């Protein structure tokens, strides 16, 4: 028993982080097979940064400005692409540690693994969650950009964040791994408005049936409700409105508690309106957000990776 | 800026998990050199773990009826000893895995990292601290055994505990890796008393620390106060007493945010007799002691690991 805010093992994914330095900026990079992936403001200073023409800015440097360093072994830039916000350095070493992977967009809601690094190397690793607004709460400090988040499928590991930036709010924004950022944000040095964020309600669900499953009953209440009148109780709290497809995706922790979806969200919408009173669930006084009902499944389960 | 839970990078110690199985039992293993360790009652089935005699169990195995396997590989046992609780099964291939490591033994209020396994694959990482009544609050499902908890010094991994049990309550009790219990715990199912739990002080005021150099400092207040007095008042909320070595332990903290330890106390003072009346302090709603001095000074200077 017992519940944690658990990330995925980050072995595979160390083997993959090398330092880029361009002039005098030096941050993280993602060495797969024989390419290097990074942020494009690299290739900038800190006064470009306020007002960058990145084609101008690359048009200036050659392969042999980028130094690639895995540890100790040097790699060679043989080509350099501009995708989007990212970069691509094609070195003339494959990395031998390559992993099973690809390369994915995920979804606002969704959670994943980040290992932050500093010149390439791993400090540390923790999960998150892709805000509705785009952003992300993480721990990032000055040379983290080019730190990856990822999850694993058994044998797979799959990409979908690159960090960027951090915003003047102290958020964080990043791209997937093709270069395209999460939200309307640009890789410049200017104020940025972030949307109004809002609670992933089918997560806050899923973590209330892990409660459950962990012995915390307390909230279980007699009520039900329809999914219309709590939505419109969601939406006062500032909660995503909840879709058919989230009691779809719920079922299964459903199935296995023997507490019907909308009994669940009847339990929800009270807690809201009337708070915790003191209480804690699965030793917190905030409602908590960050697990999906895969994560759930996962943690309840014991599922493995390769 | 940001603060997370963040744990240790694990690769290197993914590379060291195997799967143990004696019987019908199969749990984890940790290989380093030449020699895999894992809990005792590997050899115990369920009937016998009421009350196990495990000099007589232990005497009715030869090397042969142990099957450690690593992925695909296959460890040939040529040894096998008892080490107070842990098994030191002797194999024939040292791991190439192996990373400079060292064995240690914690004091409650540590922290380290936990490398949840089943069948000696990798499952999940999480970080967590050693409880005053040397417990832990963790997570786990039958089979996770074996499981171990590492800290990481640049190029050194520590290993300070390895899963044996859950209690009837929930909680966690584990061993070092010379065998040796934290806590008075034995490794059978009967029921177990573990004493009364307090709130890491010291870790507490390291956090408070973390938040204001985050920019939370609502709570910062004029007041001051004495060791004495500070104390006196914990000893209420059941809050570890403080001594001169963690005033000392927090002297990097005091210097570089400029509030002295004594009067940090002041404001914690006063948050445990007025409460935080529905305020938050780095997106929590509780006090929080998982974080030692040390882990927020490596958080917020970007410590890196081989």
């Amino acid at each position: 028993s017992g519940f944690r805010k658990m990330a995925f093992p980050s072995g595979k994914v160390e083997g993959c982080m090398v330092q880029v330095t361009c002039g005098t900026t030096t941050l993280n990079g993602l060495w797969l097979d024989d390419v290097v992936y990074c942020p494009r403001h690299v290739i900038c200073t800190s006064e470009d940064m306020l007002n960058p023409n990145y084609e101008d800015l690359l048009i200036r440097k050659s392969n042999h400005n980028f130094l690639v360093q895995a540890g100790n072994v040097q790699l060679r830039v043989i080509g350099h692409s501009m995708q989007n916000c990212v970069l691509k350095l094609k070195v003339d070493t494959a990395n031998p540690k390559t992993p099973k992977y690809k390369f994915v967009r995920i979804q606002p809601g969704q959670t994943f693994s980040v290992l932050a690094c500093y010149n390439g190397s791993p400090s540390g690793v923790y999960q998150c969650a892709m805000r509705p607004n785009f952003t992300i709460k993480g721990s990032f400090l000055n040379g983290s950009c080019g730190s990856v988040g990822f999850n694993i499928d058994y044998d797979c590991v799959s990409f979908c964040y690159m960090h960027h930036m951090e915003l003047p709010t102290g958020v964080h924004a990043g791209t997937d791994l093709e270069g395209n950022f999460y939200g309307p944000f640009v890789d410049r040095q200017t104020a940025q408005a972030a949307g109004t964020d809002t609670t992933i309600t089918v997560n806050v669900l899923a973590w209330l049936y892990a409660a459950v499953i962990n012995g915390d009953r307390w909230f279980l209440n007699r009520f039900t409700t329809t999914l219309n009148d709590f939505n419109l109780v969601a939406m006062k709290y500032n909660y995503e409105p909840l879709t058919q497809d989230h009691v779809d995706i719920l079922g299964p922790l459903s199935a296995q508690t023997g507490i019907a979806v909308l009994d669940m969200c009847a339990s929800l919408k009270e807690l809201l309106q009337n708070g915790m009173n003191g209480r804690t669930i699965l030793g917190s006084a905030l409602l908590e957000d960050e697990f999906t009902p895969f994560d759930v499944v996962r943690q309840c389960s014991g599922v493995t990776f390769q």
